């Protein structure tokens, strides 16, 4: 139930293929009528999840480098597939940017996204 | 600088290899060294770092799904990796496991990893 | 304003008033875990917040002690209060229990809880 | 004894003086390496007055608000963690820190990081 297209909250959009070795594979689009904003994505999944209710472990990395532009950063999200008749993944996330060591204290950002299969 | 082999505090073993276009494959887990331990990683890095001391960004996901265990949990790995005389890894890590909804609460561990290319 | 009574997206109630001087003080009572009735928080918040539309950062923490359990750790929750026609308060927390030092790297867990003076029970 | 009550030094120079009470509440300042009053600010937190006896840590959690009489950065950061008692007594934690954001920018409010302290530096 992973495979296709999946919205966050604030206008982001990726597609991914959940491969049958475990992994992710797609692009993840930062704006929406924009070209210059869409990165790799790589990852993996629990490719034999339980069948009890619960969710389906897994994550992705999003370096913010593409052939336009390069924020000199890296999200990773970890989270879970839900799925149902309102399927979501929710995720918590790690932003790292590089940084120098004196500023190493504040390389890292946290937050978290939950995606939908239809747009907000 | 980041292809090789890296340990962390715990020792665990970190197999990467990185490629020119940003992507991270390679092997996580073990001390002890078994088959039973290892499992894949994919991530993704910054390529084209900045040229003013900063680390470069970077992150992977290991699913913890092998032929002979799951664990129904994914683990993503966030930080920079520091070159220089000893080389580092710096990383701030989220493990989710799948839950059911009213558990989702306590699906998430947070903590921190440094790896460097000698065992601790 | 901070001070009042506030329920997570879960059903927990924290009662909260916001000092003069910056103190947080009150009662939490968590829907979920090992926890029963209310636990003291203490916390601190911004007493002058930004007057550019910026939210205002507060923090607190309770620990998992009262007079009833005692669950060997503690929460605390970093955010921000959002005034709007639906006052918010959004957070990060990280919930740390006490290991021994074999078992800490799996101490601490991490999650998000908003606020609203509007129960979503 | 909980042995925390006392100063405490993280890895990047700042220091803290904390008085743990009997009740549970933890209270001091936080402040630099330099110590003057302008680098100084409130702190507030609880801590597991009877911890396990088994060899755990004791959990913990404190905030500070990042403003003083001097100084207003609009933020706050909460360190959540153990105490791990010994010759060698440490305080483990993990934190975040909040500051406040407009809606657009709440995305980037929350940073978080590690801080270890001892008893000296």
């Amino acid at each position: 139930g992973i495979t296709g297209t999946w919205y966050n909250q604030l206008g982001s959009t990726f597609i991914v293929t959940a491969g049958a070795d475990g992994a992710l594979t797609g692009t993840y689009e930062s704006a929406v009528g924009n070209a210059e904003s869409r990165y790799v994505l790589t990852g993996r999944y629990d490719s034999a999840p339980a069948t009890d209710g619960s969710g389906t472990a897994l994550g992705w990395t999003v370096a913010w480098k593409n052939n336009y532009r390069n924020a000199h950063s890296a999200t990773t999200w970890s989270g879970q597939y839900v799925g149902g008749a309102e399927a979501r993944i929710n995720t918590q996330w790690l932003l790292t940017s590089g940084t120098t060591e004196a500023n190493a204290w504040k390389s890292t950002l946290v937050g978290h996204d939950t995606f939908t299969k239809v747009k907000p």
